[PDB]
């Protein structure tokens, strides 16, 4: 997250890190068993890890379980990024208490204006690369239609919003992708895609999760 504040340890409870030997992509739990991320964070071997804070240290209150099958959205495109989202299944349910807790997923979807969260493992910096250890929090605005289609011209499909600052200076990064966008209470969006990180008219695209709840409702209740 560039521009960001440390969120506070634990404010954040349905925040996990996908680790396989380290921290590469972020995610959603939104029940006991599935957590929600991008499909661009694809590989075996994800160990999801929850109730963290600093990635690298134990400090109580971590879960760590095995994602047993990754399901990236079977009309992923990888070269518009068109539909990035994936679901985790966990191999046992994880605990959930105050400091691990499931975040809930649209009834509607957001409208331009709302003030959503947007939180991290990634870099920290726009020129050059800063990794934190603790979680880092943003809050940042969803943009109209209008100024992210004019930010990224005929790259945005109906299934994506931008969010964040036309200014530059605050934007989510490199390490944050498959991370949460939560607008009142509610999963909105997840960290998918931008033109580097904080430029100037060049803010953070975004899933757009409204579109995707039935089908995520379907797919859980399959598997
Ligand atoms: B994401 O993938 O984080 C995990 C990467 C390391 O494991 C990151 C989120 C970036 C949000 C920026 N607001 N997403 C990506 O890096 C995606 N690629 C891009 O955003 C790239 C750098 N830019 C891009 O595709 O657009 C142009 C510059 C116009 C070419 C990618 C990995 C899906
Ligand atoms: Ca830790």
């Amino acid at each position: 997250i560039v521009g960001g504040y440390t969120c506070g340890a634990n404010t954040v409870p349905y925040q996990v890190s996908l680790n396989s030997g380290y921290h590469f992509c972020g995610g959603s739990l939104i029940n006991s068993q599935w957590v929600v991320s991008a499909a661009h964070c694809y590989k075996s071997g994800i160990q999801v890890r929850l109730g963290e804070d600093n990635i690298n240290v134990v400090e109580g209150n971590e879960q760590f379980i095995s994602a047993s099958k990754s399901i990236v959205h079977p009309s992923y495109n990888s070269n518009t990024l068109n539909n990035d989202i994936m679901l985790i299944k966990l191999k046992s349910a994880a605990s959930l208490n105050s400091r691990v807790a499931s975040i809930s997923l649209p009834t509607s979807c957001a409208s331009a204006g709302t003030q959503c969260l947007i939180s991290g493992w990634g870099n920290t910096k726009s020129s050059g690369t800063s990794y934190p250890d603790v979680l880092k929090c943003l809050k940042a605005p969803i943009l109209s239609d209008s100024s992210c289609k004019s930010a990224y011209p005929g790259q945005i499909t109906s299934n994506m919003f931008c969010a964040g600052y036309l200014e530059g200076g605050k934007d989510s990064c490199q390490g944050d992708s498959g991370g949460p966008v939560v607008c009142s209470g509610k999963l909105q969006g997840i960290v998918s895609w931008g033109s580097g990180c904080a430029q100037k008219n060049k803010p953070g695209v975004y899933t757009k999760v409204c579109n995707y709840v039935s089908w995520i409702k379907q797919t859980i209740a399959s598997n």
